[PDB]
């Protein structure tokens, strides 16, 4: 994967005005992430959750179902963010399963990548890896797979950097 | 309840700066709700969901649990918003249970109030009633009840009006 700086005026989830985009972000983003979306506020249908994850739960399934079935959304963005306290470090006791299992699996699957980095750079890699795995996982969902095979859905990953005040697409 | 306009001189969930507040808002708010919060971005721990509801699922439990245990959060705000498509009289076929059940129960429980109101007034009322019921229900969650009994948690209700760029507290 590579990180491509977004140009606000040419984001792949806004090829035309006036549509809604399902924006999946993290509860501790704590800054101006939507100012890097390339979308006006009225085009954003926002689901903001622990770790910008979609897990096997009623909320994640109903939100996706409402977006595709009621709003006819054709674009989903999973936005992670540098400095995340949830997709960080090696443990957090107050984070329940399956969120904690997703991060355990990231850390074990990508151990050699993570072990090659230190401290803040490692946490930045874990943010990026979480976005990539959430995008891949969401495409394998039955509801997304059907819409993808009909060419009625795209799922995009990006990471927001509150220090550079920019978003970066995962390509 | 009554509605009281918010003042930055007396923000019930920001009696001091530098703490995190769990802000529960709706996925279709579609505007500048957080600019009416009385909070800087870095004090907002945001959970944005269908209808600004907490239903009894893993996502509720885990988000509330992480907020109270890991972040030591002492204030929760449930923010509704006028013009909501979910907390409205429009029953959309693609909204799943239990969200659709919560709204069904609201309509039948409050039908005396609601049967007398015309459309746009009935919808504003349903937004307010949904906030009030979500605040009362979240106080009965086991982790919130434990913190309330220690005087270590307050749950507040607000409604945001994007037309006037103002919040109203439910008192
Ligand atoms: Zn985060
Ligand atoms: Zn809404």
């Amino acid at each position: 994967y590579q990180l491509q700086p977004l140009s606000l005026d040419s984001v792949p989830w806004r090829r035309q005005p006036g549509q809604q985009v399902l924006w999946i972000g993290c509860s501790d983003s704590g800054a101006d992430e939507l100012e890097s979306s390339g979308l006006p506020a009225d085009e954003i249908f926002e689901y903001r959750s622990l770790g910008n994850m979609m897990v096997d739960d009623l909320s994640c399934k109903a939100t996706l179902g409402y977006a595709l079935d009621s709003l006819k959304i054709r674009n989903i963005v999973i936005c992670g963010h540098y400095g995340c306290h949830i997709a960080s470090g090696e443990v957090n006791a107050g984070l329940q399963k399956p969120w904690s299992s997703v991060l355990d699996t990231l850390r074990s699957t990508h151990r050699r990548t993570l072990d090659s980095l230190t401290g803040t750079e490692r946490d930045r890699a874990l943010v990026e890896l979480n976005v990539l795995e959430q995008v891949h996982s969401l495409r394998q969902s039955a509801e997304a797979a059907e819409a993808l095979q009909k060419q009625q859905l795209n799922i995009w990953g990006m990471v927001y950097d509150k220090a550079t005040k920019r978003g970066y697409q995962l390509i």
